[PDB]
């Protein structure tokens, strides 16, 4: 037959329904809300960071540690 003709109007309104505003809108709709999600990654990272700091580096070690077993007074000093 010549159906082959009659649908390509019918395909090419097929087209006209997929658009691309919907998925160019979308891109806008998130009004960069989704780039501050990537921002939490970061922000998660000195959270962290920011929150153990080693207990405020109460371990002892920022001390004399090397003065704590040796005092070093059977040298000049």
């Amino acid at each position: 037959g010549s159906v082959e003709k009659l649908t390509a109007d019918a395909e090419l309104q097929r087209l006209k329904n997929e658009r691309h505003e919907e998925a160019e809108l979308e891109r806008l709709k998130s009004e960069r809300h989704d780039h501050d999600k990537k921002e939490a990654e970061r922000k998660a990272l000195e959270d962290k960071l920011a929150d153990k700091q080693e207990h405020l580096n109460g371990a002892l070690r920022y001390i004399n540690e090397k003065e704590a077993e040796r005092k070093e007074k059977e040298a000049e000093q």
